C-alpha cells in the first residue's frame, strides 16, 4: 500500500507503486533510473518540467497504454516530453497513430549491385542526372503519342503515322520490360495501378498487328487507345491525389448521378404535360425533354429553343433552381476529401 | 457542518456531506460503498483516477443534475468515468441527450410466430436470403414501371403496355396488403410517408378503370402517375436523407424563391425601360422579359437573342452578377442541413 | 498587508484586501455580507462552487473591470456564477457586450390612451386580430399594385387601370398619414428607411397628376414607379436581413465590379487582337467584344456565335476560367455577413 | 541545490535558481529587482497576478526561449503579462513572430530637406492636399488613356488621338522621372513591380516613334500597349491583394489548367467515337470537339448545336458533371489565400 509523490515543479501528483511498475521499462518504472531525481528529505521526485504534459503521461499508465495529447499542449512539446519520459517507441508510434500521420512505410530496394543501380535509375528520378533525363524523355514520348492519336483522326489525312506510333510503342515496351526485370518483388508488380495502365497502353497495338497480319470490337479498341493519357500520372502528383480522392468518394458520386436521374425524370414529365395541347412546342415525348432537363439543371443551356407556354416556363424556372440545389449537396464532401489528401503532403 | 475530502491522485477536492447525500444511489452517496476507498489516517477517499473528469462529476451533484463534458476530456474517457462513478442510467442518457446522439428508439416486432416471420421477411431485408430476393424483385418492378410510363408517351406507339402495367399494379397492391396485415401497430401505418406514397402509386389506375368501365382532372391524373419514382426511397438511403434535408429547410427555400421573384420584377422593368425607344428590340412588355431575367440570373443562358442597346447591356451585366449573389446566400444553410443528416449515420 | 484566503471547494486562492475592497458593492467587497461564509478556525471563506468560474471572477477585480469568459466554461454556468457573486448589472451587461448580443434597446410607446391603441394597431401586427387584418390587407394591396404596373405596360391594352391605381394610392397615403400622426417621436420618422420608401412610393402619381392637370424626366418617373416592390420589406424579415447584408458589404461589391471591369477590358483586347486578320470574324472592335467577355466570364453564354480562330479559342478558354476565379473571390465575405445577420435572430 | 517558491495568488510554482538566472535581464533574473515582492517569513515571491499566464512564462525559461501563448489566455492579457515580467523585446517580437503578425518593417525616407518633401508629395498621398491632387490627376490620366486605346480601334475612325496619347505619355514619363530622382535608395527601384509596369507602359510609344521616324512584332506591340490597366494597382488596394493571391497560388492554377486539359482530351475522344457512324453530326475529328468540351465543362454553353445520337448525349451528360467536379477542387485553396491576404489588413 505504498504511495509515491511526483512533484512536477510545484504541481503535486500521487499514485501507487503498482501503476508505476506496470511499465518497468520507462524512466519511472525501474527502481534505479528514477532515483536520479529522488529527494531523500521531501520524499518526492522533483521533475522541473511541464505540468499539463505530465497529467497526460500519468494517464497513459492508468489507461493501460491508451494515449491522447491534451488539447492545450503543442505537438513538439508533448513529443519531447514523451521522449524525456522514455515511454517507448511503442508509445511513440501509438501517439503518431493517434494523431494521424502516415509515416509508417519505407519501400525496399533490390538485393544486388546491378539491380539496385538500374532500379534506382529508372524508378527514382530525384537521384541522378540520367534519371531526370529518362523522366523528361518519357514525358515527351507520351505527349507526342497523344498528338499522333488526335492527328490520326483528322479528315485531311484519312505512312509517317505508323512509324511514329511504332517508335512510341517500342519505347513503352522497353521501359516496361526494364522496370519489370529490375524490380525487387515481382509479387507487388501485378498490384500497382500504374503498371496495369502501362500494359493496357501497349496491348491494342499488338492485337491489331496480330489480327491484321494473321463493329463493337473495333470501336472498343479505338476507344481503349485513349488510355495513354493516364501514363502521365507517374510524373504528376496532382493526378495521383485526384485518383485517391475519386476512390475515397465513390458513394458521393453515385448519389450525384442518382439525384440527377430523379430530377431529369421528374422535370421531363412535368414540362411535357405542361406543353401537350400546343402544336408549336418541340417536346413530343417525355424521352425528348431528357436532354433539355439535363442542360437546364447543370446550367449549360439548351440554346435558343425554349418552353413556349406559361406553365412550361414556370416548370423551367423550378428546373433551373432545383439543379443548383441537387448538384451542390454531395460536392463539399468530395472537396473535403481532396483537401485532406492534398495537404497530407506537407 | 461536516466536510469531506476527496483526493483524485493528488488533486484535492472538498465539499459538504449534504451534496454527496443528495444522490444516495451512486458510489459516493451511500455510506458503505465508498468506504472501499476511505483511508482512516489521512481522512480522505483516494481515487487513483482522472482529474478533469472529476471536476465535471463534482459539478453534476452541485447543479442538481445539469450535466456537461469538459472541452478538454474525450468522450470515451468521460463515459467510463461516469460508469466508474455509477452516476446512473438517468445521468448517462442525460449525457447522451447533452452530446446529441439519436440512440433512443427501438421499433417493435409483431406479437405472434407467423406475423413476426412475414413482417421481418417483407420489412427487414438484411435478415435472410428471401428478404434480399424480395428487395431486388421490388426494385426491378419499380424500374420497369418507370420505363413503361415514358414509353407509353412516345409517339410511334400512340395491348402489351396495359398487360405490363396491370402486372406492376398487381405486385404493388400485393405487397401493400401483405405489409399492412402483418404490421404490429395499425395506428402507425397511416402516418409513415412511404405507405402514403404506395397508396398514391396504386390509386389512379383503379379510378381510371372505374370511370372507364362504369380537362384538368385527366391532366392531374396523368401527372399524378409520376409519383412511382418515390417508391425508390424505401430502398435508397440517400433519398431519405434528401427528404429530411428538404423538410428541415423550408424557410430557406421560400427565401430563395422570394429573392428570385424580387430580382425578376426589378431587372425586367429595367431592361424594358432601357429598350423602349428602339424598334428592333424583342422585349415588348415587362411580362416578356421575365424569362430572359430568369435564365440570366440562374446562368442557364437565353440563347443568341441579346439586349440591343448600351443601357440594356449595362442592365444585363448587373442581372448576371445579381443572380449569383441572390442564389448563393441561402444555399450554405441547406448544405449544412445535408451534411448534418448525412454524417449522422456514422 | 493583510491577505485573504478564498477556498472554492478545495482550490485555494489568495489576494489582498485592497483588491476586494476596490469593488465594495459586491459579495466580497462589503465586510458584513461575506462573513456569511467565513470559517473562524481555518481563516478562509469556503464557497462550495465552480472553480474555473472563480478564477475568471478573481481576474475581473484585478483587471479593473475588464471581463472575459474562460473558453472551458459554458455561458449559463458563468452567468449564474456572475449572478451569485452579485458583480453588478454594470458587469453583467459588460459580459453581454463582451459576448456580442444585441439585447440593448426597447423602442418606446406613445404617451396617451388613444395614440397607444392606434400605434400598436397599425405598427405591431402580433398584438390583436385587427392588426393581422391590416397586415394582410396591406400585403394584398401592394401585390395588386405590382400586377397593375406590369399589365399597364402590356401592348394589347396600350379606364379601369387609373381607378385601381388611384385606389391603391389612396390606401398608401391613408396608412402613411395614420402612421405619421400616431407615432411617439416625430424626430425618428424622417430617419427610418421604410418611411422614405413609402414617400417615394406615393410621390410620382401626385407629380404626374399635378403637371398633367396644371425625355429623361418621364423615363425617370416611369422607372421610379417600380420602387413599390420594396414596400414588402416591412412584412418580410428575410428582405430586412438582405438590406443589412448589402449595407455591411459595400467594399466587397465594389471589388466585384472592379475585378470584372479589369477582366472585360483585358479579354476583349486579347480576343480582338487574336481575330483581326480574318474577314469572317464578328469582333470588329475592342468595344464589340465587351458583351462576349461579360457573358463568358459570368458563364451565361453568348449563343451560337464563337471565336473563329485557334488563338481566339485559346483566349476564350482562359476567359471562361478567369471569370470563375474572379467572381468566386469576394463572395464568401458576403455570405458570411448574411449568415451572421440571419442567425443573429435566434 | 537551492529552490525558489513563486506564489501566483495561491497557485504555487517551484523551480531552481539556475533556471531563473539563465535570463539575468528580466524581473526574476537579477537578485535585487525581484526582492520587491519577496516575503521574508513565507519564503516566497507573492505576485497577485494571472495564473495560466504564469505557467506559460515559467515554460519560456525552461524551453531556452521557445515561446507559445496558452489556448485559454487572450492576447492582450498575455501581452501585458509579458510586459509585466519584462521578458525582453527579444521575447516580445518572438511572441509576435509566433502569433504571425507582419509588423516588422518601416520603409525609409530620403536624407535631405528637398528630397523628403517631393518624395512624400509624390509617393504618400495621405499626407497633404497636393498629394491627393496628384493622386486624382494620375487616376484620371490613366482612365483617359484606356478610353483612347479602345476608341482608336473602333472602325468609324480608322489627329486628335495622337495628341491625347502624347499628352498621356508626357505625364507618365514626367512622374516616372520625378519618382526615380527623388527616391532614397536607387537599388530598390529596379525591384518594385510597379516601376517595371510604368516602364513597360511608356516603352512601345517610344520604339514606335523611333522606328517610324528613323507581323508578330507589331502584333506584340499593339497587345503590349494594354498593360496600362495595371497602372491602377498603385491606387487600388484590392488589386495588390489580388496580385499577392495569384503569386501565392501558382501550383493550384497549374493543377486547374492540367485537369481541364485531361478532361478535354478524354471527352472529345469519347463524343467523336460515339458519333462517327452518323452523317448528320458536326464533330468531324477529335480536334473539332475540343471547343464543345471546353464550353460544356465550364458551363458557358455551345449554343443550339448538340450531340445528335443517344451515346453522344450520355457522354455530354457526364461532361457537364465532370467539369463541375474538376473545377471545384483546386478553387477553395485560392479563396483561402485571398481571405488570408485580405483580412491581414485589419
Ligand atoms: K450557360
Ligand atoms: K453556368
Ligand atoms: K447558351
Amino acid at each position: 500500500g505504498e504511495r509515491v509523490v511526483i512533484n512536477i515543479s510545484g504541481l503535486r501528483f500521487e499514485t501507487q507503486l503498482k501503476t508505476l511498475c506496470q511499465f518497468p521499462e520507462t524512466l519511472l518504472g525501474d527502481p534505479k533510473r528514477r532515483m536520479r531525481y529522488f529527494d531523500p528529505l521531501r520524499n518526492e521526485y522533483f521533475f522541473d518540467r511541464n505540468r499539463p504534459s505530465f497529467d497526460a503521461i500519468l494517464y497513459y499508465y492508468q489507461s493501460g497504454g491508451r494515449i491522447r495529447r491534451p488539447v492545450n499542449v503543442p505537438i513538439d512539446i508533448f513529443s519531447e516530453e514523451i521522449r524525456f519520459y522514455q515511454l517507448g517507441e511503442e508509445a511513440m508510434e501509438k501517439f503518431r497513430e493517434d494523431e494521424g500521420f502516415l509515416r509508417e512505410e519505407e519501400r525496399p530496394l533490390p538485393r544486388r549491385d546491378f539491380q539496385r543501380q538500374v532500379w534506382l535509375l529508372f524508378e527514382y528520378p530525384e537521384s541522378s542526372g540520367p534519371a531526370r533525363g529518362i523522366a523528361i524523355v518519357s514525358v515527351l514520348v507520351i505527349l507526342i503519342s497523344i498528338v499522333i492519336f488526335c492527328l490520326e483522326t483528322l479528315p485531311e489525312f484519312r505512312d509517317p503515322f505508323f512509324v511514329v506510333e511504332t517508335l512510341c510503342i517500342i519505347w513503352f515496351s522497353f521501359e516496361l520490360l526494364v522496370r519489370f526485370f529490375a524490380c525487387p518483388s515481382k509479387a507487388t508488380f501485378s498490384r500497382n495501378i500504374m503498371n496495369l495502365i502501362d500494359i493496357v497502353a501497349i496491348i491494342p497495338y499488338f492485337i491489331t498487328l496480330g489480327t491484321e497480319l494473321a463493329l463493337a470490337i473495333l470501336r472498343v479498341i479505338r476507344l481503349v487507345r485513349v488510355f495513354r493519357i493516364f501514363k502521365l500520372s507517374r510524373h504528376s502528383k496532382g493526378l495521383q491525389i485526384l485518383g485517391q480522392t475519386l476512390k475515397a468518394s465513390m458513394r458521393e458520386l453515385g448519389l450525384l448521378i442518382f439525384f440527377l436521374f430523379i430530377g431529369v425524370i421528374l422535370f421531363s414529365s412535368a414540362v411535357y404535360f405542361a406543353e401537350a395541347d400546343d402544336p408549336t412546342s418541340g417536346f413530343s415525348s417525355i424521352p425528348d425533354a431528357f436532354w433539355w432537363a439535363v442542360v437546364t439543371m447543370t446550367t449549360v443551356g439548351y440554346g435558343d429553343m425554349h418552353p413556349v407556354t406559361i406553365g412550361g416556363k414556370i416548370v423551367g424556372s423550378l428546373c433551373a433552381i432545383a439543379g443548383v440545389l441537387t448538384i451542390a449537396l454531395p460536392v463539399p464532401v468530395i472537396v473535403s476529401n481532396f483537401n485532406y489528401f492534398y495537404h497530407r503532403e506537407t
